[PDB]
């Protein structure tokens, strides 16, 4: 586990560019990436600022140096793919921060759980290659074969967890080293439960388990806390459609290109290419977004907001706002 | 010289190429070919639009009709082989157009030279029969014997030049008929020099001379211009790996099938059959593309971009992206 050098840390500590408020729901990561010729350092600085600003690391014995080392260890494990790169996870971290503190979801969780969520956002897609679980299973790729044999279909999610554990094995980057007993165990278990919950194949059950844990008041508080954590990481993971249109549009372009590259690799392997990943069809970007909004995002955010997270109402408003604009994109032309 | 008919020209003029931007570096010729049941006319229409859009034919006294007649006379001379057919030369023409105008290489040449380059792209592989120079020499075929006896082993290249001269000997299809004296001589000599430079046996020497000229501020201007033209036609000729992955992959498959057909004929004739031309060795495409990228394409484009053609940086970027994509294919196999 190649430890981080003081040089690597300095490159980050120098940033902290003005004109940006990382806690705002209107924060523009794309604008931030284009404000310097070292976007990876700015991205790292944003994550660093969000965590220290929450005041959480300090409270759990995690020094500023260990925090920065952890962030840099995570950064090194992300590939140069169109969407599932370091920027996506920094965005998820920033977004979760807004849900917790602008949406007041922090009231439903302990400080430790909020800390774990912000940390988990940074490890939730470690070493993603730009290919989804279905690709590994459809092509019988070695990792897919292992997943089938071992009994867990969440190919990537288990892989991300393995790497998160690897990073935390280094005392110099173990943001949970200041914890002991039940707290340290909860940090690891909750982190892992949340990453595993990002497999969209569990979307339905996760949402249902949350709504059930939220509805029934005779519900187990511990269960509600864990489910709220899982739902918040999930919400952050599919939050692209809840951002100002220009930002949402850029994220959509990025995910679409990555999907198209998977489709191209599938054509090379001679396997089935779903329309969503078929670059040939030259589909309208707007059509894919409206579809995701109608069948996935809109129902998800409306349900969790009405069931418990009232403070996140703006996500529902923005989704509807963006859907209308996507319609105009197709219309006006 | 069987003159082109009005009906033949009309079949091309009726193609409007909806949804295509022939000037874009991501233009998909395969998509254009699958857009109608008359791909040959679409291809001709693409070449026609590229030349007219350059605004060059008009400047040198070449009417729209003569230009179209020329394009059609060239088309009639290409055969139904897997790779070296009419689509390859139209692709080279389109690719060179992007190098000249998207890559700004036009700044290094006169308008006449840019005109000659676009025209030369269309004649550079005339009457190719799907067999390389080595095949003719190995088998001591009539064409190979003539090349040897006459002193020039660029078997096919000299042949393509002969057919180009034939087409231009009729005013009706002579895109250079509006030229006289020195300009006409330069047009023909430069066209011929460029075609002769496509022989890959001269790849290293051609690249070296260009780089030496580019690095020399006192290089003879005429010589530098000539070498720049030769380098640009060569660049267009080996530009497959500088295109979006799927397009690049489709070209690679055509190249392989043509090589396999030569290998089959070599076996029947009992001559040496390189592994690359052997169906039985079923070499993996990923390794084949990475090999060409590492030993030929990457260094060629990086060197010319660094030495003088800074505007073509995107070719280097795409080659890098495609290599990484083939590496992902290997990693997940
Ligand atoms: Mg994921
Ligand atoms: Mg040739
Ligand atoms: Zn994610
Ligand atoms: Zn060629």
């Amino acid at each position: 586990v190649t430890a981080i050098t003081k040089v690597e840390r300095e490159a980050v500590l120098v940033c902290e560019l003005p004109s940006f408020d990382v806690t705002d729901v209107e924060f523009d990561l794309f604008r931030a990436r284009e404000s310097t010729d070292k976007p990876l350092d700015v991205a790292a600085a944003i994550a660093y600022r969000l965590l220290l600003g929450s005041g959480l690391p300090q409270k759990f014995g995690c020094s500023d140096e260990v925090l920065l080392n952890f962030i840099l260890q995570c950064r090194k494990k992300y590939r140069n793919v169109p969407y599932h790169n370091f920027y996506h996870v920094v965005d998820v971290c920033q977004t979760i921060h807004t849900f917790l503190y602008r949406g007041n979801v922090y009231e439903k969780l302990t400080e430790l759980e909020c800390f774990v969520l912000l940390i988990t956002a940074l490890v939730h897609d470690l070493d993603h290659m730009g290919l989804n679980n279905s690709f590994y299973l459809k092509t019988e790729s070695p990792l897919g074969i292992l997943s089938s044999a071992s009994g867990n279909t969440s190919v990537l999610e288990v892989h991300h967890c393995n790497l998160a554990v690897e990073i935390l094995s280094d005392p110099e980057s173990d943001v949970f080293d200041g914890l002991e007993g039940a707290e340290r165990t909860l940090a690891f278990r909750s982190m892992i439960d949340c990453v595993l919950a990002t497999d969209m194949a569990k979307h339905g059950s996760a949402l249902e388990a949350f709504l059930a844990s939220a509805a029934d008041q005779s519900s187990d508080e511990a269960a509600f806390h864990r489910m709220t954590m899982e739902i918040i990481l999930k919400a952050g993971d599919i939050s692209n459609v809840t951002k100002p249109f220009d930002i949402s549009r850029q994220w959509a372009m990025a995910v679409t290109e990555e999907f198209y590259r998977q489709g191209d690799m599938e054509k090379e392997r001679g396997v089935e290419v779903l329309p969503m990943f078929d670059r040939s069809k030259n589909m309208e970007l707007a059509k894919g977004q409206i579809g995701f909004i109608d069948f996935v995002a809109a129902p998800f955010f409306q349900k969790i907001v009405d069931a418990c997270l009232q403070g996140m109402q703006w996500t529902v408003d923005r989704i509807k706002s963006n859907r209308a604009q996507w319609e105009r994109v197709l219309e006006t032309r």
